[PDB]
């Protein structure tokens, strides 16, 4: 028995976590599951072979070489896509990548702002395929950069702070909207 209240699915005796609501990376579940920091493992357009629909966070992703983002020596790099790293299968980033933009461009709150931007940033780094879509992301997150510093070191002062008293803000979240439409232009 899931000890997530909202899960509550029967668990087994193989099982060191719970496969339909914890991440299969670090084996933990989150309170208020929002489906923008998860990345599924399923057969969507462009991938459509078999899937195996386990799910891990997307920052457990990006942290970790073996789902062929993060580039290592030992795993042919992937771009604009990821490995599942149950089974393996290649399935695409951008849609996530999409989401996080969107919801960095209507963020009112600094550290909504820099969180989104940094895993859009992160996610498609080194990119050949999606270069001028990334490289307005690129231009954000370097105008953003001069005003908070490192955007995943941002200090509490400034996270707690309004997107709009950002001297950047407006231009940065406009770029975001740049962004998205560079990415469904091409698609
Ligand atoms: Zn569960
Ligand atoms: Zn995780
Ligand atoms: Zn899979």
């Amino acid at each position: 028995i899931c000890q997530n209240l909202a899960c509550r699915a029967t668990l087994s005796l193989e099982d060191g976590y719970c496969k339909r609501c914890s991440c299969c990376i670090c084996h933990c579940y989150d309170e208020n599951k929002d489906p923008s920091l998860w990345l599924v493992c399923n057969s969507d357009p462009p991938y459509l072979s078999n899937s195996c629909g386990m799910s891990c966070h997307l920052k457990c992703a990006l942290k970790h070489e073996t789902a062929g983002i993060l580039k290592n020596g030992c795993y042919p790099k992937l771009d604009g896509s990821f490995y599942c790293v149950f089974c393996g299968k290649v399935n695409w980033l951008i849609g996530s990548w999409r989401k996080q933009l969107l919801i960095a461009k209507d963020a009112r709150r600094v550290d909504v702002l820099c969180d989104r931007l940094s895993l859009s940033h992160k996610m498609l780094k080194g990119t050949e395929h999606y270069k001028d879509m990334q490289n307005i992301v690129n231009t954000a997150v370097k105008k953003l950069k001069k005003e908070v510093g490192p955007l995943d070191k941002v200090s509490a002062v400034m996270a707690r702070g309004i997107v709009n008293r950002l001297n950047c803000g407006t231009e940065v979240q406009k770029l975001c909207v740049s962004a998205v439409e560079a990415a469904d232009s091409m698609l």
